[PDB]
């Protein structure tokens, strides 16, 4: 496993229901630019970030997806470096509990990420794995079972009510 160089957290709610804290460890040595973008979006030092954003897509036995704090539908988001930044490390394999950057092709990393819940080998080599859930995996598995109506969107918002560095 890669080395954990930092710890960030999400506090999750689903409509008048605290789900608990998800603790995330970052692979700051294998993906320094990617972890710094994620870390500073967790704290919000640049005036924007993950606080009060939602997980807009939930696919059972696959992944949950969030990070679109501009359009809330999977089309938006932006990095702290600008619009998009380059793929760093592509040799890390996905695993249950991994943090991985969503993209629209090579070198299109913004702020959208997913947390894998099952083996997803068809993403390997094409998405930058930059962290893992250290604690609160049961919260992730609870979020994964939420009711999705259409387009794999949760019928009730799965909201990150708080985020930052631990």
């Amino acid at each position: 496993e890669p080395e954990v160089t930092a710890k960030v957290y999400f506090d999750v709610m689903i409509d008048s229901e605290p789900l608990g804290r998800i603790t995330i460890g970052l692979f700051g040595k294998d993906a320094p630019l990617t972890t710094e973008n994620f870390r500073q979006l967790c704290t919000g030092e640049h005036g924007f970030g993950y606080k009060d954003s939602i997980f807009h897509r939930v696919i059972q036995n696959f992944m949950i997806q969030g990070g679109d704090f501009t359009n809330f539908d999977g089309t938006g988001g932006k990095s702290i470096y600008g619009e998009k930044f380059a793929d760093e490390n592509l040799n890390v394999k996905h695993f249950v509990g991994a943090l991985s950057m969503a993209n629209a092709g090579p070198n299109t990393n913004g702020s959208q990420f997913f947390i894998t819940t099952a083996p997803t080998p068809w993403l390997d080599g094409r998405h930058v794995v930059f962290g893992k859930v250290l604690d609160g995996m049961d919260v992730v598995l609870r979020m994964e079972k939420t009711k999705t109506n259409s387009h794999d969107r949760p019928v009730k918002p799965v909201k990150i009510v708080a985020s930052g560095e631990l």
